[PDB]
C-alpha cells in the first residue's frame, strides 16, 4: 500500500517546515509527485467531495468563480461531486462541468449571526455526511466560497484529516497565534501551546474524520453559546482547538490558500488557491 516515500520528498523544500513532530507531511510545491498519486488513486477509483455554502449576495459575488475554478483545477482526472448549499436555489449559477464532475444542490436556512452561521454549517455538514456523503465519496473537503482555485489542487492533498496553514501566520511563533484565550470558551488554548494556526477556509479528510471535526466543532460552538460567549474567530477557533487535540494527518502549505495582499514571498512557489480579490 501507499507509503509516504512513494510520493513525498521533503528535501525539495528545505527552507520550510515539511514534516511535523508527529510525522505528518506539510505539502509544499515541489515536495509531491502528483503522477505517482494520480495513477495510484485512479486504480482505486476514488471519488472526492467538495462542500461549499453560499448565502444571499455571496451567491452572486463568489459562487460562480468558485465553481468555475474548481471544475478546472480541483482533483482533475478523478470523479468529483460538488455539494452546493444555498439559501435560494433560483439564484444559483449553472456552470458547465467537465469530465468526471457532477453536482448536488441543497436549500438551507440562512442564519443572521456569524456565531449561528458557523454553528449551523458544521451541523449541516455532519448531517449530510450521515445522510449521503459517506456513501458517495472517499475524501471530502469543506471550503469557503470566497476564494478561487489558481492552479492544480490535486490528489497530493488527500488524507485522513487535512488542515490548512493560514497564510498570514505560517511563519509566526505560537505565542502570537490568534487562538481563543479565555478559559470560558471551549476553544481555549493557553499561551505558548499549539503547533500551527490553521485556516477554517479549507479542511478535509475521509467522511468519517470530517464528521468528527464538524461534530466536535459544533458541540464547542454550542457549549460557548449556552455560556453566552463567542470564540474570537468562531468556527476557526474551535477548529484550531480540535486540530491541537486531534492532530491532522496532512497539512497544506499557504500555497494552497494564499492571500495575495501579503505579497509573493520566495516561500510561495506556485499558488493553488487564493483568497478572493
Ligand atoms: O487571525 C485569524 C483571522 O485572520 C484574518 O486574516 C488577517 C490576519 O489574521 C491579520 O494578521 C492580517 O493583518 O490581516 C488578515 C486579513 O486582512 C482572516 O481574515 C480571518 O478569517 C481569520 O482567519
Amino acid at each position: 500500500k501507499l507509503k509516504l516515500s512513494d510520493w513525498f520528498n521533503p528535501f525539495k523544500r528545505p527552507e520550510v517546515v515539511t514534516m511535523t513532530k508527529w510525522k505528518a507531511p506539510v505539502v509544499w510545491e515541489g515536495t509531491y509527485n502528483r503522477a505517482v498519486l494520480d495513477n495510484y488513486y485512479a486504480k482505486q477509483k476514488i471519488t472526492v467531495g467538495l462542500t461549499v455554502f453560499a448565502v444571499g449576495r455571496y451567491i452572486e459575488h463568489y459562487l460562480e468563480e468558485f465553481l468555475t475554478s474548481a471544475n478546472k483545477h480541483f482533483m482533475v482526472g478523478h470523479p468529483v461531486i460538488f455539494y452546493i448549499m444555498v439559501d435560494d436555489v433560483s439564484r444559483m449559477p449553472l456552470i458547465e462541468l467537465g469530465p468526471l464532475r457532477s453536482f448536488k444542490v441543497f436549500k438551507i436556512k440562512p442564519e443572521k449571526r456569524w456565531q449561528d452561521i458557523s454553528m449551523m454549517r458544521m451541523k449541516t455538514i455532519g448531517e449530510h455526511i450521515v445522510a449521503h456523503i459517506q456513501h458517495e465519496v472517499d475524501f471530502l473537503f469543506c471550503m469557503d466560497v470566497d476564494q478561487v482555485f489558481q492552479d492544480k489542487f490535486g490528489v497530493e492533498t488527500l488524507g485522513e484529516s487535512v488542515a490548512q496553514l493560514q497564510a498570514w501566520w505560517y511563519k509566526a511563533d505560537p505565542n502570537d497565534f490568534t487562538y481563543e484565550r479565555r478559559k470560558e470558551s471551549a476553544a481555549y488554548i493557553p499561551f505558548g501551546e499549539g503547533d500551527f494556526y490553521y485556516h477554517a477556509a479549507i479542511f478535509g479528510g475521509t467522511p468519517t474524520q470530517v464528521l468528527n471535526i464538524t461534530q466536535e466543532c459544533f458541540k464547542g460552538i454550542l457549549k460557548d453559546k449556552k455560556n453566552d460567549i463567542e470564540a474570537q474567530w468562531h468556527d476557526e477557533s474551535h477548529l484550531n482547538k480540535y486540530f491541537l487535540l486531534n492532530k491532522p494527518t496532512k497539512i497544506l502549505s499557504p500555497e494552497y490558500c494564499w492571500d495575495y495582499h501579503i505579497g509573493l514571498p520566495a516561500d510561495i512557489k506556485l499558488v493553488k488557491m487564493s483568497w478572493q480579490t
